[PDB]
């Protein structure tokens, strides 16, 4: 079978500046504000506010990935990955549906990580939200976060 | 003529975070992140990523406003204000507008206070992208920032 490799494109969107006034902000550790996206078949997939979108991999606003981590391979092709990407798309991922919390860029990479090679993302990654919200920082802005909506620009809809 | 009052609904989003951490972030004293909307004709109006949006005032996820503004009085009514905000929301407020910076939810209360009441809305409010951007915390965030919608809940489309 024809295998393709995936991998999982991270980004610090705090560039490193979570990681010094994470603890002066929320009194805890943290060592990045992550945004990743699943980088298959030459092209660089992400969920946003304005929905699922791919550019080019390292194509947004942010520019290069500050990691790119191996994800393992897929068996399924570019032709079934787009209609898969179309059938979420029209469910669960449309703009609507993204909530800085439970529903982001990561629940997307998270789930199409799964699909494709049967593998979770790393939970420092995915668990991120409820260490801010386990704060009273995060309590106090909670309004405020779910009020975030995320997405870089350069990416065009799938 | 009939006048009728019209109002800038104040939100600090930070509810009083950013008068602290403001100096430790940006090392600059900032006084909030604010968010403001129009309410008129017993409704309140804002823009997001959603676009121009309505709901009882103080009805969003955000609760009661931090502060109420008198901006003046308008003769506009409200079938030919309704009929404004269509005519916006179609042009140059459709959700994919929004830019944190440069046309945000300041950036819509500050125009229709314009045409409302031939008043604009304070400096210190509209100003507040640019403060944050002349830093050297704005310039190093700036991607992520360009990143960044905003869109309370609670509200409907108009």
């Amino acid at each position: 079978p024809n295998l393709y490799p995936v991998k999982l494109y991270v980004y610090d969107l705090s560039k490193g500046l979570a990681r010094r006034l994470s603890p002066i902000m929320l009194g805890k550790q943290l060592e990045g504000i992550w945004h990743t996206s699943i980088v298959v078949h030459k092209d660089e997939f992400f969920f946003g506010s304005s929905g699922i979108s791919s550019c080019t991999p390292g194509g947004t606003l942010l520019g290069p990935p500050d990691s790119v981590v191996d994800v393992g391979n897929t068996e399924v092709t570019e032709e079934i990955f787009l209609e898969y990407l179309s059938s979420l798309g029209e469910s669960l991922f449309r703009g609507e549906a993204y909530n800085l919390f439970e529903h982001n860029c990561n629940t997307f990479s998270n789930e199409v990580a799964q699909f494709l090679t049967g593998r979770k993302i790393p939970s420092y990654i995915t668990d991120l939200p409820s260490e801010v919200l386990s704060t009273p920082f995060g309590q106090a802005l909670r309004p405020f976060l779910d009020s975030i909506q995320i997405q870089p620009p350069g990416g065009n809809s799938v």
